[PDB]
């Protein structure tokens, strides 16, 4: 089996939170164990290789040899809260551990085989065709969740498996029923190893090595069993019925005196004989286009799962489309056209910005998962943007503009010519495509959502006062006017105005006999243009089109380099 | 000392939670103990009278005698999640419950010799002058928190002190602390009852007596030291270093059974013995103003004490009144006057609007805490929301009219005269209070505050559309023009605009020789407001404050009444 031996280790965050950590942790249940405040999850990321390599200070040996480039990729690691796709079935989420874990050469028959033994040994083949759970219903109980996180790592048959606080939330009976599991696992020849929060002493008769610490320091490190024997001899005795692991956290809590159990163990013969075998030791696969494939199908069956936002999206489209154009119904070419066509042009576009601040929940929700699976080898950070992008912002964002257009455009009155429709279409959706990245590019790399959305909001103001209903931009001052270059509703705003009001006349009846409008009617649509500062010409439609296309790529590429400068360890 | 004595408890509420309980609870550390599901808190609510009447079934009787109507004021209870206000300093929280709940005959020294007793009681002297936590930064941890919870229930010298989870959240040595803290209580004569998960032996040796429930059932009621000997009587046994309390949890867990450990329990001796017992047994204070002035000074210094919110709102507010006056600086009589100014006094309006969607943190926020404190007594509903209101809702909803009037009038060129000036600041100030009003109605008794938000924000938009900018409202339909009367916005941008345009003159150098605008210039402010609606004569524009002053009543009494009939039970 595998023979993962520590040594020495000093990790330095220079607040050293790990001093000096020895052990040897041979195949069969070992186990780390102590305060919360201790560093067990440290030590055992350390193990996995999921911490900056920087701090660390000593040499990890598995087997007699340096931990090889690949570790992770061959080693599984299962987090604490799982990460498992709840909109999504069992088989499902193994399937896709599967294909993209797994190399490519093997037949996906090999695959399903390989899956379905998985299932048989966790016994989940009676839920390997139900949901894993939304959290608004539960398809599955937690301990099945929490053994369909271990299949997923089980899948390549790993050699070391190493698990934090795999029974945490759950009732005992689930966590007697996991750790059993664990143990016939074992039994098979896989080093385990694994964190707890005060076992129970059923849980505590099964281990096969311990490793407990306190404040960054060695307590205790040998077989379990003779723990108890060890701190006996220390003078500290356990009163029946009560739990040894509780009764050594009271020796560590003092129910300072921490560098006094450390020294004791030093002097034990635990510490000499460890050190002695140590001193004695010492003497991607896919391509690129599969990752999409597959990230873009997870993603797409969450994004149907999950009809709250999609369908709250449609509907509520589609009935702001019926009211407004019921309000606006039969736009006449009188004194209070003008008034209501840049009206109701400044209502769509603006619904198309101020809509688009619910895109930060795209990477805010699923960093975790992100993070978890770029550093197990399944994917890179470029196929899942692609993929990401390619599943939920482009339809979901380029729907509403049809529905808007499609709905308005013929009960209003607007132009009846079809390059104009579909040149409404087609800003809009740039609009929205342009405001959604922008929303993407604050919103990559963080937890915290809420900071993200007052700045969209702020944003988009400061965006809506330069447009050109409210303020009439040729009016500014020169020191303030370059502002109006960096708002998105302001280039869609302009292209639907010139898209419409060209070859329109607003007063009727003139008869142009006396040819004196006074010159302060704005009796044409091109009279009102140029009054605003826009351009006849058909250049200015097309590069606000431009600016839009630009500012999208910008604000992409800096989501991209966000996501790729992530601290991920 | 106090006896408090269940008898044929069942609670329907027709699923039937509780079946059948009955048990005395003599002074001393008494507990509650079994598995989540089972009826625990919900025994505990019962005896506390928490809980609605009508589904329970049963004979509470403390003492001898029925439970006094003034009870839950005489007997502390303590929340699982601490309620106390972290922005407080824990002397201050301890002084709001001892100014509310102890008697208004007392003096001001009394309360506070008996607020130091208590602190030095609970060993709080040390942290007395401490921030109690922001969660953003801890004055204190976790194990104070609760003491002061503890203590505010402490202050009136209660005999009967129920609990619910002291111990959840806690560290071993915390946990072992407060309940040892507990048995210090109760060796003066008090009668604790309380509910734990899964204690440890060291915390399980101290009790008096036990009470487990599982699935509505009493499984054991007796001594906690023979209940051991009472379930190996049963032939269940228990290995050594196996905590008891997780024993009987296995017991019931079956590691159906648990009726059967019913009858088990029914046919025991020590049932027959309570039983025996059983039958042998039954053989405001403050005047509205101080209610209100305290509340509303924890509610202030709440206020303060939170920055994030306040600060924000006067700086964004600040930010947006210096660009707006930077962007329409210098507003000219012109063909582009009519425009700019609209569109900056919509602006302001709608700004208004949409900044008090924030409201609905008010009352969601502070759900739990509201309902705990009217339940024991402290204040009536009406003291709290005047409160409430008085400290919150009108500084922060004032100041923003304030500051944007104040920069934006004289920069822009508004009109000079003063009048002008405080109507503008007033009519700003009733917008925002209307609206905060609605958000209030809206979100009041409820406690989740997206709903809130988005039904805030829909709302908001058809209010706008049917401001006078966007529609012409002279055009609307005569079935659809009436909804022109629920708009907030329509009110206040009508106000602003009869008080600015009137005798405005925007075409310059007419020389009325010829007299011929055109009649489609709109050369005057008078034209412009008759041809969009509005009336010139004074009454329009108080009629416009008039409105919003109603509705700013409907909506307030519509949140009293959502709160005086929310379900505090
Ligand atoms: C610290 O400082 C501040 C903090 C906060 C606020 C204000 C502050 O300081 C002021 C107010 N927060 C409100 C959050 C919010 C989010 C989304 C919306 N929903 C739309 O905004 C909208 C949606 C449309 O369709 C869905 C639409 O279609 C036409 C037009 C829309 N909005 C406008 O036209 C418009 C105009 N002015 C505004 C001024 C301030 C805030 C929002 C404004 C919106 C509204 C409010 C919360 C925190
Ligand atoms: N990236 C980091 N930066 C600063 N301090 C850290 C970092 N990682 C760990 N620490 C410190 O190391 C100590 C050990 O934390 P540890 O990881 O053991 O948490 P834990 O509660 O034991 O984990 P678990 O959630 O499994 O119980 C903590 O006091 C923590 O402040
Ligand atoms: N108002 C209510 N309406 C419907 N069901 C209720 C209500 N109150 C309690 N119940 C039911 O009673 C059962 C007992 O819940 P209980 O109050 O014991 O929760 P608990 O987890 O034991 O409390 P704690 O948070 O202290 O652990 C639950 O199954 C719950 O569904
Ligand atoms: C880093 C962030 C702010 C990106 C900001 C990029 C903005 C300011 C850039 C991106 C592409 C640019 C546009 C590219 C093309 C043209 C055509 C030209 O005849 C007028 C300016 C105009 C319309 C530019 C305006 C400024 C613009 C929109
Ligand atoms: C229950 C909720 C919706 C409250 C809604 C109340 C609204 C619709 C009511 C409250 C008071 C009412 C106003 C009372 C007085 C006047 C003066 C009158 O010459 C014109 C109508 C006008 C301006 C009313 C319009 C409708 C109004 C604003």
């Amino acid at each position: 089996g595998a023979v993962l031996s520590f040594h020495n280790i000093c990790y330095r965050v220079e607040k050293e939170i790990l001093s000096n950590i020895n052990g040897i942790m041979k195949p069969g249940l070992n186990a780390i164990l102590g305060p919360t405040g201790g560093g067990k999850s440290s030590l055992l990321d350390v193990l996995a290789a999921r911490k900056d390599p920087s701090g660390l200070s000593g040499d990890v040996l598995i087997n007699g040899a340096p931990r090889p480039a690949n570790f992770k990729c061959n080693s599984g690691y299962v987090v604490q809260d799982d990460v498992v796709m709840g909109t999504l079935t069992v088989r499902e989420n193994l399937q896709f551990s599967a294909a993209l874990r797994l190399a490519t050469t093997m037949t996906n028959h090999e695959k399903n085989e390989r899956i379905n033994r998985v299932i048989q040994e966790l016994g989940l083949d009676k839920v390997a065709d139900s949901k894993v759970g939304t959290q608004f219903i539960r398809g599955v109980s937690g301990g099945e969740r929490k053994r369909t996180s271990i299949g997923m790592e089980l899948i390549t048959d790993p050699s070391i498996l190493f698990l934090d606080e795999p029974t945490t939330g759950l009732d005992s009976s689930t966590a007697n029923a996991v750790l059993l599991l664990l143990k016939r696992m074992s039994k098979q020849g896989r080093t385990i190893i694994f964190s707890i929060h005060q076992p129970r002493y059923s849980i505590f008769k099964l281990f096969d090595s311990l490793t407990l610490l306190a404040s960054g320091r060695l307590m205790f490190h040998g077989p379990a069993q003779e723990a108890l024997g060890y701190f006996e001899s220390a003078g500290y005795h356990c009163e029946a019925y009560n739990n040894p692991a509780d009764f050594f956290l009271d020796i560590i809590n003092g129910d300072p005196l921490i560098e006094k159990l450390a020294e004791i163990y030093v002097n034990s013969s635990f510490y000499k004989e460890t050190k002695a075998e140590l001193h004695q030791l010492s003497g991607y696969t896919t391509s690129f286009c599969h990752q999409l494939r597959w990230v873009s199908k997870r993603s797409f069956k969450n994004l149907l799962g999950n009809p709250q936002a999609s369908i709250a999206q449609i509907i509520v489209t589609v009935v702001l489309g019926l009211v407004i154009g019921a309000i606006y119904f039969g736009l006449k070419n009188d004194s209070t056209g003008i008034q209501n066509r840049a009206g109701v042009l400044f209502f769509l576009t603006t619904n198309q910005c101020f809509s688009s601040v619910s895109a930060v929940e795209l990477f805010v929700v699923e960093k975790k998962l992100f993070i978890h699976e770029y550093i197990s080898g399944y994917y890179r950070v470029s196929s899942y943007f692609l993929g990401k992008l390619l599943s939920d912002l482009l339809p979901m964002r380029m729907l509403p503009s049809i529905i808007f257009t499609c709905i308005v455009y013929f009960m209003l009155g607007l132009k009846p010519k079809a390059d104009a429709f579909f040149v409404m279409m087609f800003t809009l959706m740039m609009v929205a495509y342009s405001a959604s990245s922008m929303a993407l590019a604050i919103a990559a790399g963080q937890s915290v959502v809420s900071v993200a959305t007052l700045l969209m909001t702020i944003c988009f103001v400061f965006m809506m006062i330069f447009s050109g209903l409210l303020v009439n931009l040729t009016t500014i001052a020169s020191w303030l006017s370059w502002l109006q270059y960096f708002s998105i509703p302001r280039y869609g705003f302009t292209a639907l105005q010139h898209n419409e009001f060209l070859g329109q006349n607003f007063c009727p009846g003139l008869n142009a006999t006396g040819n004196n409008p006074c010159n302060y009617a704005t009796c044409t649509g091109e009279e009102y243009l140029v009054k605003q500062g826009i351009d006849l010409s058909p250049w200015g439609l097309w590069k606000n089109h431009v600016a839009l296309a630009c500012m999208i790529v910008i604000f992409l590429t800096i989501a991209y380099l966000k996501l790729l400068f992530l601290k991920k360890y």
